[PDB]
């Protein structure tokens, strides 16, 4: 769908948008042809970027983005350093004030099926989950979201911004219905 290309290279900082192809291509993945899967990896990784600004200076760790050694860095260091239990996978940040990883969720589907899912996917306690929708909803473990509702409302109206560009585009109907 070349314009939903067209609207990723429009949308998203040059940063976000380079990051994405050389995510998508690792894993054989053309952004040219999977455009709806192109903006999907650029949305996460800008609420990902949005979040780790969302509270005090340096209170997060951005691990999503950064290549595998140095992710895996990131992570084994921080586990060394505070005695936190080494997840599985990598997840999209660390909270230095609550001393947990975060796993983001950006959903065109309903927030509720995505939590489980990341739920079940992730199997280890500590970890939190934050979940957002194109929609507003947004949802967290213990109902535990963070950051202050200023900086999840930048987050849900750019969201929201999205969604609106790629309606105004026909483009939305479309990548609402790719989603896993
Ligand atoms: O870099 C990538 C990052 C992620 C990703 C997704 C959710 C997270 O929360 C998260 O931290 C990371 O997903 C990717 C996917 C897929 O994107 C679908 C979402 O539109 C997911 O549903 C799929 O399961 C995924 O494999 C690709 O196809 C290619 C990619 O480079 C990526
Ligand atoms: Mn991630
Ligand atoms: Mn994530």
């Amino acid at each position: 769908s070349g314009s939903m290309e067209d609207f990723v290279r429009q949308c998203f900082n040059p940063m976000i948008v380079e990051l994405a192809e050389k995510a998508m291509k690792e894993y054989g993945e053309d952004p040219k042809i999977e455009t709806n899967k192109f903006a999907a990896t650029c949305t996460h990784l800008e609420v990902c970027f949005m979040y780790s600004d969302g509270g005090s200076k340096h209170r997060f760790e951005i691990i999503e983005g950064r290549d595998r050694i140095m992710a895996w860095t990131v992570v084994n260091s921080i586990c060394n350093t505070t005695g936190v239990e080494k997840p599985k996978f990598l997840p999209d940040l660390y909270d230095y004030k609550e001393n947990r990883f975060i796993e983001i969720g950006v959903t065109r589907r309903e927030v509720h099926i995505y939590y489980l899912e990341k739920a079940n996917k992730i199997k280890s306690e500590k970890t939190h989950i934050h979940i957002f929708s194109f929609t507003g909803e947004e949802m967290a473990t213990k109902a535990d979201y963070t950051l202050d509702e200023e900086s999840r409302a930048r987050i849900k109206t750019r969201l929201f911004t999205i969604r609106q560009e790629m309606a105004s585009r026909s483009l939305w109907d479309s990548f609402r219905q790719s989603e896993r």
